């Protein structure tokens, strides 16, 4: 715009450890599906997103835990009629690491979750105007932290 | 289209729905004037915004009651700006309200002001700026939302 | 980083170099007051913006000379908004200036005002809004740019 | 609202009302492949975009006819980006089409390609980025618009 040839986006977060393998999907035009895994005794594990990109699906990279034992869930949204209006969860320590222990996704149609352990410090991000269009974060044994790209 | 510019709004935090207020969006923030009671919650709320390099004095949004302690948060705009807003929500006399607020800038932390009990919330901003507030105030700040931009 | 909100800006049209002006960005446009001369170019330029539902009177940016004809463009904000800005640039007394302007809204066309000779320019807006003007005025409007948003 | 993000779009330039196309918006531009004829107008048009740090190959939008000369505009992304797009529109075989295009970056000028006669247009960008193209191509590029963002 004035420095780089790369577009910018509002980003909120991170929630979780304040600094696993870092990831950054970047920003897209919407969200079609979220694939995550969790363990009821620990925290969030795997995280993957199928985005919308100008009216067609774009399959995000799978960001995988270093360990197994998680329960997978597929959140398939009725895109574009259905979209996320609130993301909430919990952070807290597992084996001495601050991690994202639970996630819940509220859309204009229903609530998905919570997934994981609803113990620790709550966080929540309601969106009154705008859309979540991207995720970044880090995953080791568990999801360490994450941030969200927001746009109009 | 609507003929009016639109911006990302996050929130509300607080009661899920006093007198509603909506400052709209500006260029940045110069000063926040709020009041609080250490037994109850946040009371009055008022903001001096930046508007294209000049101050714009926002309306004073006032609680229906008094007894609050005022505080003035004067930012060194534009080198100083808010990078995280946090606080607590919980019930006061049966009403869900914003019990405390804290504002962290790239320079220091203002607060927490109010009662630090209830459900915590926090909004860190990795990329972007807060440029406006809206919400509702009765006896106390019932809820609030924030305008975000690049 | 900057602590100040950012907006897309397109332009400038005119001289690629008077007294510079920059209104910054607002919520929308309520009224444009400009002056022109049918043998030279655009002279004075002033805008009443919308700012979160209330009018905001921009500074009057005036030519160094007189002899211009004023026109007031009062828009039915917010149902009426600009969807295309067009005009001409060309030399006057050796200076590259904005010689004419026309504003097309979703309701009507205002103009062209001034001299319709030289190099045409036009900015149709398929999605978005003009929310601010900047430029420079000496004897005539030397150049101008526009703030664009959603 | 809808579940789909939106961006500023300026245009169209060209015929006002072939096969329509719309690439949508991305995070930048890496390469433009177009074709032209120095007797007629712009023909084929294709873009390699940036999508979050990786190339995204846009569909090739093709003229119904041949006889065009291809050109590859390979930008040093992200150091190099477009700061002005300009061209001409005018009648070819009775159709209003985009007769020429030129792309100015912060490093160099590419073009003009095609026929530089008719009505000029130009879009300088003072702040922001072009991140997508849409339009229509028959025998020639009928019109086009550009997605703009910060």
């Amino acid at each position: 715009a004035e420095q780089s040839g790369k577009s910018q986006t509002v980003i909120v977060g991170p929630w979780g450890a304040q600094v696993g393998k870092a990831f950054d999907d970047g920003a897209f035009t919407g969200i079609r599906e979220i694939n995550l895994s969790y363990n009821k005794e620990t925290a969030i594990g795997d995280f993957q997103v199928i985005y919308d990109l100008n009216g067609s699906p774009f399959v995000g990279q799978n960001h995988t835990s270093f360990i197994t034992g998680f329960t997978p869930v597929k959140i398939s949204l009725d895109f574009p009629s259905e979209y996320i209006i609130e993301v909430s969860g919990h952070t807290g320590k597992v084996s001495g690491y601050v991690v994202v222990r639970s996630l819940a996704f509220k859309t204009n149609k229903k609530t998905y979750g919570p997934y994981g352990v609803t113990s620790g410090t709550p966080f929540n991000l309601p969106i009154e105007n705008g859309l979540i269009v991207g995720f970044k974060g880090s995953i080791g044994y568990w999801l360490d932290y994450f941030s969200m790209y927001l746009s109009l």
